[PDB]
């Protein structure tokens, strides 16, 4: 039952792909990968097909190829961006050197849709309902994403939004350390290496996405690194007494102290005009304190989404087996997981 592939070149690479998959070509010049828009003969829709760069090339590459094959195939959201097919042109394990992922095409990611001006605050409520309900699955699996962004939330004409990372999924509080492409939305205690993260990372982010779809403006532009910190901290406030209990360190409290001290605003001085559901759902998403910042579950049963939240259709995710984060495996065998994952593939209900 193996398809019949043919082969072009397309962005000066080979693409060899099912002739399920026609007119091929190519998006978002580099912001996306090796990506190419296609027509799907089997739906009748468009969907995106990623080329993996170089995926067994070293135990990096193949473990991140593993990795990706393994999110994807877990999401089974409306919100999370999922995997409608993979497939290799090989026919065996041994010829097995490339790896394609097909998903659904968005139309524009939320830049796209702010673009430097205001949303309605229903418009707000619902892709910021969208977001947490995905955002509530994907921790239900203990997932953290660690890099939501405009850049990352894609909708269509009809305002569904999904979740995806354009960037390389991570998996580990370590890794924070690591290449970012913006700091504008990160959350302070990965900003201060405090380590520890928890999942109200990501709703940090969230409120910083949501606070921008109201003004039409970054909340937190920073210049560099420092200037990030000092912008976040003249708004939520020097650390409490409760949270400077928390620090183990003498020279982060040492640092923390060596900070000017500001007091936290009010933010209903500085989201004018806003709903005021709106301003509290904002205050309890940006606090400093990790541990008193609101939950995706918790967010959707406030007040602010009334007209969208439906308790009996906000799903959990299945258990998510990351145990082969922690393993030292040889090429071959990460190699060799990853066609056993290519080859279990079920399709989503056509
Ligand atoms: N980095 C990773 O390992 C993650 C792992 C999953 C992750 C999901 C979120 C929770 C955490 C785990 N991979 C992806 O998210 C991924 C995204 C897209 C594609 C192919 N499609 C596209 O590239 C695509 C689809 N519409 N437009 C689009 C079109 C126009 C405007 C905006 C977007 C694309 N460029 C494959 C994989």
């Amino acid at each position: 039952e193996r398809p019949t592939f043919y082969r072009q070149e397309l962005n000066k690479t080979i693409w060899e792909v099912p002739e399920r998959y026609q007119n091929l070509s190519p998006v978002g010049s580099g912001a996306y990968g090796s990506v190419c828009a296609a027509f799907d003969t089997k739906t009748g829709h468009r969907v995106a097909v990623k080329k993996l760069s170089r995926p067994f090339q070293s135990i990096i590459h193949a473990k991140r190829t593993y990795r990706e094959l393994r999110l994807l195939k877990h999401m089974k959201h409306e919100n999370v961006i999922g995997l409608l097919d993979v497939f290799t042109p090989a026919r065996s394990l041994e010829e097995f050197n490339d790896v394609y992922l097909v998903t659904h095409l968005m139309g524009a990611d939320l830049n796209n849709i702010v673009k430097c001006q205001k949303l309605t605050d229903d418009h707000v409520q619902f892709l910021i309902y969208q977001i947490l309900r995905g955002l509530k699955y994907i921790h239900s699996a203990d997932i953290i994403h660690r890099d939501l962004k405009p850049s990352n939330l894609a909708v269509n004409e009809d305002c569904e939004l999904k979740i995806l990372d354009f960037g390389l999924a991570r998996h580990t509080d370590d890794e924070m350390t690591g290449y970012v492409a913006t700091r504008w939305y990160r959350a302070p205690e990965i900003m201060l290496n405090w380590m520890h993260y928890n999942q109200t990372v990501d709703i940090w982010s969230v409120g910083c996405i949501m606070a921008e779809l109201l003004t039409g403006r970054t909340l937190f532009p920073g210049t560099d690194h420092i200037d990030q910190l000092k912008l976040i901290l003249r708004l939520v406030g020097t650390p409490g007494a409760e949270l400077l209990k928390k620090i183990s360190s003498e020279s982060a409290r040492n640092y923390i102290q060596s900070l000017a001290q500001m007091p936290k605003m009010n933010f209903a001085n500085v989201f004018i005009g806003a709903n005021p559901l709106a301003v509290d759902l904002l205050e309890k998403m940006l606090v400093l304190d990790s541990d008193k910042r609101i939950t995706a579950a918790q967010a959707l049963a406030h007040a602010y989404f009334a007209q969208y939240h439906d308790p009996d259709d906000e799903p959990v995710a299945d258990p998510y087996d990351q145990s082969f984060e922690s393993r030292d495996l040889l090429i071959d065998e990460w190699k060799s997981l990853t066609y056993d994952e290519v080859i279990s593939f079920v399709p989503p209900p056509l």
